[PDB]
Order: C-alpha cells, then structure tokens, then sequence
C-alpha cells in the first residue's frame, strides 16, 4: 500500500553533504575511488572566506565535501554579507559536528518544488527547525531541518548547482566513471527506531515502505528512500548497530547506497583501485552462497553471470516484485561507522519503480545459512 | 664553515607526523599522488582506542597520518594505563591544532642516539618542553620539545616502527614507488626570523648553513636541514610568508622537500595523477626558463634532459659546490598553506654531502629574469 501522503512535493535526492576536516583531501580520495568527477567548487578562489567546498558528481549522484576556514577570515562578516555560498554553514556547528562524530555525512538534499513551503509545512508538522529558508541570488531556495542526531534535511528549488558555485577547470576535471548514476536510499542508525519514524514520517508525510530493526520511509513515487535502523541488544554477537552508535557518539547516517548502471563494472574498477587510494570492500560471502544462488535466483542470472557475482563478492536478493545486487565497503573513514553499498535493481519496469527488489534484508538469513553450510 | 656543535648525537630525519581529522582519507590520497605504500597502523584493530594512525613509506621516508577517536572509547583509561601507541598524543591537542591550522605537520622527528639525553640537553639549552622522555616496551625513546608555533621537534632513539604498531597485511600494502627516497629538508614559517634561529640554534647547536628572509640550520654532517622563512612587509606583491601565517593562524611547517632518485621519474608519475587523485604542481616557468638554461647548466645537463625538465616544469639551481633539481606542490589540503617540494641533487661526491647546490634561492632571480623576458 502507498497512500501517497506527501505533505509537499519531493522530486528527488539531490546531493549529499560531507562535514570534513580538509575537504580537499577527502574530495580527492572520494573522486578516484567511486569514479566521481569534479564538477563544481566554493572556496577562495571564488571569493568564499567561510568555507572550502568541492562538489563531486556521477550521473545525477552529487557529493558535497566542506571544511570550514579559519574564521578570522571571515571575522569582519555577518550573516548579511557573508562571502558563504551555503548560507546554513557555520563555523562552529561544522568543527563539533567533526569532533564529535568524525567524517559522514551532514546533510541529505532532497530537490522539492518550494523548499519555503517545505520548510513551512515540515515545521507547522513537528519537524526541528535547522536553517530557514534563504533564497540565493533570486535562483535558489535552501531551507534545512533536522533529521537524526546531527543530520539535516536540506530542501532544495530552483526557480528554472548552487549560486557561487563555479564550474571547475577542464585539466582539474578528469572524466572519470565507474558506472554509478544515482543514490538510491540513505539510512540512518539510531537508538530508538519508533520515536524516529513517529518523527520524521510526521513532518514529511513519507509512508512505510541479526542485531538490528528497520523501516523505510518513502516519497509518494518512491524514489527518495530513508531507511533507519535501531540495535537489538542482549544478541550473541553485538549489535553493528550499537557499535555504530558507540563509535559516532550517537545517532547519524550508516549508509549511502549508490545505483550503478552495471555494478560489473564499477566493481572492477573499485576493486582495481582498493589497495591504490580507494575503498576496501568487506569479506565476501563463502563459495556456499554463490552455489545456493542458482535456486534462488538462476531464473534472473546465467551461470556466467553468477560466476561474476562470485568473482566480485556481490550479494544478492529477491522480492516478489524484483532482484537486487548489492555489496558494502568497508568504513569510509578512521571509525567503524558510514559506509557505501553498490546496488543494481532488476524488474518492476513500468521506468523502474522505486526500491525494486527491496534492501536486502533476506541477505541475513542467506549469509548465515551459508556460512554454517560452508563449514561442512 | 661547518663549527659541528651539535650539543647531542643527531643521525638522520626519522618521520613526519600529520596531524589530521580522518587520517585514513589523508593517508590514501598521500599514497596515490605520492607513491607510498602503507607499511604500518596503530588502530582499533591493534587495540589502540585513543589515536587512529596510519604508516606510509617510500625509501626511507616515512609519512604518519594520526587523528583522534571519541574520547569516550578511552575515558576510562589514565597515562599509566593508555592504550595510545604515542604517549605524547591528546585528543584536545589534536583537535586544536586541527582546529587552528588544518592539515599540516605535528612533529618533525630526528633519529638521535639518546632520545632521553637529547631532551634533558635541549630543554637545558632554551628548549620549551612538548612531551617528557618515554620508554616504550623498553626499545624504544620517544620525547618532544617546541620547535615553531605549534610543531614539535621530536626525538627518537632505538637500542636496538614503533611498539604497539602493526605491519600491514599484504593487500592492503600495495608497492607503490614513483622513486622517492628521503626526507631531504624541512622549512618552517615565522613571523620572526632572528629569535626563531636563536631558539632553535641555541637548544640543538645546529649551525648556519622577493618577500622573504630565509636562513638554514643543520647537523653536524648536514643531513638534518631546517631551513627557517620569515616575511618580508611592505613588498608590491604581498609576501607568500605572510599570507602562510594569516591562514594558517601563525607559525607552521611550510613545506616537505623529498628527494628522488630518479626526479624525472617521480614527476611523469605524479602528475599522471594529479587529476585523479593526487597532486597538483605550481605554475610552470615561461619556455624562456629553459632556454636560459643551456647558459646555466648546461655542462650538467643534456639538451635532452634540459628538454624533459622543460616537459615537466621542473626548475633548475646551481651554486658552488652542485646542481638542483626542484619542483613544488600546489597546497596539499584546503588552506594555501603547507605543501611539497620534489628535490634531486647533483654533484658534491664524497655519498653525497647533505645539501648539495643549496635551497634554489638562485631562482627567485631567475624566474623574475625568466618571466619579463618572456613578455618579449
Ligand atoms: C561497515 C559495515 C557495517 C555493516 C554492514 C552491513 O550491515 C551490510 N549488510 C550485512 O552485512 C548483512 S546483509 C545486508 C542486507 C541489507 C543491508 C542494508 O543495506 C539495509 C538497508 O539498506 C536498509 C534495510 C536494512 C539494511 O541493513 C545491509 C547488509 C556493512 C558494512
Ligand atoms: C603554495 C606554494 C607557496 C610558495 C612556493 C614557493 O615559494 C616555491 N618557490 C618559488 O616559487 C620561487 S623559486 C623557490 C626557490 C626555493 C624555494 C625553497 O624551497 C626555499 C627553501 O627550501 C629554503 C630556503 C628558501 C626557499 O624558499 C622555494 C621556491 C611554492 C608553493
Ligand atoms: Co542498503
Ligand atoms: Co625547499
């Protein structure tokens, strides 16, 4: 069931944002190990005294990266003439959003049609206030509530990626692709999963779509996605879930789960590049699974195509409605915390529905069953 | 003159330590546009639950990347009972330098032969106190005192990486080598350039080796170079030393120079990457440069080789004794601040002595001489 209960119109996600210690350097790591172009920047080449920030885009994916400047910089500015190009940044919030949690995510856009009304209605809906709506150069309008723990929902609208923004120089801007195209959900963990959804389904209007619980909350069309996960204690093996918390101080973004175009592809080149700059990937499932793969899903993938499953440590998953491959990094950064999933969706053509094949959860009891099995 | 009174036994640069917000992104970027291989980790994984800190190597360089975890994982523990690796770490240091600076250098550390002798004769002879001598499962002496603003000069002495540190396993441990080799010198920025010298020259005994005044320290032998700039007011074209200080809120590591074996080598690999994920270089000299150069050094040079410093930007100095070979980084992180230099020298056969051909202070003249000429 979809009740189609949107309290404003969501188009779709829109960029993510990373709060860093040195944008640069995570920008670049991030660019070579995902495939991801150079796109855009704001830093003080442009004219931006308050903050470095890098854009990096695949397909219509876009990831922000900022670092705050010192602020003496900035130290004879108010707000009414700041050289910021993202006005909701703040010196302060940034260096204790880092100190506090590490590298991740800040913020998770979402393109809508009047991010003033969203705003408006999310707040008037229970939603906590973060940055009123501020409209830039008369082109743009960005407005933020929080989300969980000291994530934001940023709303974006465009009157026809933001003002102050330029586009980078072609030398600096290597055409690279890896095949990924899109975010296909966001997933936060937190200690309470019932207070969150009661929260966050409240203001939107989004519907419901070991060692954890999860709900997905949904647009009206189904294509921006947020899943949150709470811990299940008193479990043998602790909670991913707890120690996710234990490790960020708290609640925030687990994962971005990116779609590729040919996950094939992009997994050959993120491999090649693991141990060169790139993102490790974690322990791939026993040779058990991939022999159990062929009752469950040889009537989606040939033989060769399992035999490439095998090779490249893809998981996969079925619904009633579609398949899905999937497969998860290691932590992006220094703490047992965010990582990516590469996901391809395969069915529900209509366009693809949204969440085709769903997240993977049958994967637990598969990966479990195998791993008994491959003891034998 | 060479008066050799160095007031303890100095041997050779040992390591520099980065200090970071996520040094997993830093180290991985350094590794790619450096050509370093990670050789060792002090982490959650080896039981540290204070500092993240990751090994990078190349010859006999060593690169360490450290930043801090949630002082929560380690409130329990006390300096008798740490799990830290590095005793002299503290996560509130840590997260003001970063706060303060951003990424740059913590610790420029010295082999000595007696770590625990050095600081008990450096902090007798002016030297301000960082960190006590501390054994280390008795093989190993660690001790710091200040060196300029917020960088230490850090001593080491083995009896026989560091206890506590891992070797990494061989996946993980790629063997990147685009022919860097060694620490050649190591170049702070002050406001002050007569009481910075008096300070450092005063607790080691290391003698005297537009826009800026610069004077060099180093060892008995020469192998440990510290070159020290201050800047010049006043100037048409404001100082690069002054605009270092305002960004990076004072005094500071300026710049790394890595000698090479083979610099031609280093250069063709490094900018392959500059683009995709590694680093990017200063502005080329004019193609006068070059053709100034068969006057120059052009009884050290082929027209082939002079033509393959022209390919890669590489600049080119000479004094009494030898030539240089020098190449420098744009800034290695957001702020217009620290960055490296690649270095290769030629001459001065003895081994070569430390320091052959000089700083390439020769061409501040010659790019001035270089760039109006150019004009034409
Ligand atoms: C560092 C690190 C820490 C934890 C992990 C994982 O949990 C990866 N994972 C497994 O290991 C067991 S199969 C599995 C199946 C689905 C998902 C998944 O994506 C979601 C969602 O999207 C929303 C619904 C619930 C869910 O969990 C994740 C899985 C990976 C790396
Ligand atoms: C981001 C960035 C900012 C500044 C720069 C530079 O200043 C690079 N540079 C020039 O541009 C003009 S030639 C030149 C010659 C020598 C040196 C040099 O290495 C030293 C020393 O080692 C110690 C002695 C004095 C010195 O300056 C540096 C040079 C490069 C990048
Ligand atoms: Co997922
Ligand atoms: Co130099």
């Amino acid at each position: 069931k979809n009740p189609k209960s949107d309290k404003f119109k969501v188009k779709r996600f829109h960029h993510i944002e990373f709060w860093c210690g040195d944008a640069t350097n995570v920008a670049r790591r991030f660019s070579w190990g995902l495939g991801m172009r150079f796109s855009a920047k704001s830093d003080l080449s442009t004219g931006n005294m308050v903050h470095a920030s890098y854009l990096l885009t695949s397909g219509d994916l876009r990831f922000l990266f900022t670092a705050p400047y010192s602020p003496s910089l900035s130290a004879g500015e108010i707000k009414p003439t700041t050289t910021a190009s993202i006005p909701s940044f703040d010196h302060g919030s940034c260096r204790s959003f880092f100190s506090s949690h590490g590298l991740g995510v800040r913020a998770v856009a979402i393109e809508v049609e009047d991010a003033e009304s969203a705003f408006s209605i999310s707040v008037a809906n229970g939603a906590i206030p973060s940055s009123p709506p501020i409209v830039l150069n008369e082109a743009v309008t960005i407005a933020e509530v929080k989300l969980y723990g000291d994530v934001v929902l940023r709303y974006v609208s465009y009157k026809a990626f933001l003002p102050g923004f330029e586009r980078v120089e072609d030398a600096s801007s290597f055409p690279l692709d890896y095949g990924i195209r899109r975010l296909d959900h966001a997933v936060g963990n937190v200690p309470e999963l019932g207070p969150a959804l009661t929260y966050v389904a409240g203001f939107t209007g989004f519907h419901q779509f070991s060692g954890l619980n999860s709900a997905v909350l949904a647009s009206n069309d189904e294509m921006v996605l947020l899943p949150i996960n709470e811990p299940v204690h008193g479990t043998k093996r602790k909670s991913q879930i707890q120690t996710y918390l234990e490790h960020n101080e708290g609640a925030g973004l687990q994962h971005l789960a990116l779609m590729s175009e040919d996950i094939f592809r992009t997994l050959r080149e993120m491999r090649k590049r693991s141990s060169i700059g790139g993102f490790d990937f974690m322990p791939s499932p026993p040779p058990t699974y991939y022999q159990n793969l062929k009752k469950r899903v040889g009537d989606v993938l040939s033989d060769d195509q399992i035999k490439e499953c095998e090779e490249l440590g893809i998981l996969v998953d079925r619904d009633d409605q579609g398949t899905l491959l999937q497969i998860f990094t290691k932590p992006l950064g220094d703490r047992p915390t965010i990582f990516i999933e590469i996901i391809q969706r395969v069915g529900c053509m209509m366009y693809q529905s949204g969440g085709c094949g769903g997240f993977g959860k049958g994967n637990f009891s598969e990966l479990f069953k195998s791993i008994e099995e491959y003891e034998k």
